[PDB]
């Protein structure tokens, strides 16, 4: 469902929730332009995801209600689980810095991956459509 490759198509929001997350107005223009793809790969609970960026090249594996620690393209680290609820992705993370939560959700609506991001009050989505 969620298993592909995903490239993103357009943003909501995306420049405020940045600025929120602390990136400088220098990473936040070549963010509006990161070309991300996510390839997903899900067998039973585990789940890989390529995700490929003009910033990075990166992989990460995890398993559902498992929290891992995954860095940010700055090194910020977050720390956190990805569940499956219904038939969303449901990421609770929080950055190990200050301890602020990163809600994310990942959904299909349609033939799209959408992804909301939520922190300390700003929203945003990403929506990718597959490759
Ligand atoms: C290169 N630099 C400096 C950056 C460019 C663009 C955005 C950046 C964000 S961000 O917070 O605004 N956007 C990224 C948020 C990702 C949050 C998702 C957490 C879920 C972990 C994903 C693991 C997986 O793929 O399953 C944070 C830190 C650095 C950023
Ligand atoms: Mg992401």
């Amino acid at each position: 469902a969620f298993d592909s490759t995903w490239k993103v198509d357009r943003s909501e929001n995306y420049d405020k929730f940045m600025e929120k997350m602390g990136v400088n107005i220098v990473k936040r223009k070549l963010a509006a332009h990161d070309n991300l793809k996510l390839t997903i790969t899900q067998e039973g609970n585990k789940f890989t995801v390529k995700e490929s960026s003009a910033f990075r090249n990166i992989e990460v594996v995890f398993e559902l209600g498992v929290t891992f620690n995954y860095n940010l393209a700055d090194g910020t680290e977050l720390r956190g689980t990805w569940s499956l609820e219904g038939n969303k992705l449901i990421g609770k993370f929080k950055r190990t810095d200050n301890g602020n939560e990163l809600n994310t959700v990942r959904e299909i609506i349609g033939d799209e991956l959408v992804q909301t991001y939520v922190y300390e009050g700003v929203e945003a989505k990403r929506i990718f459509k597959k490759d």
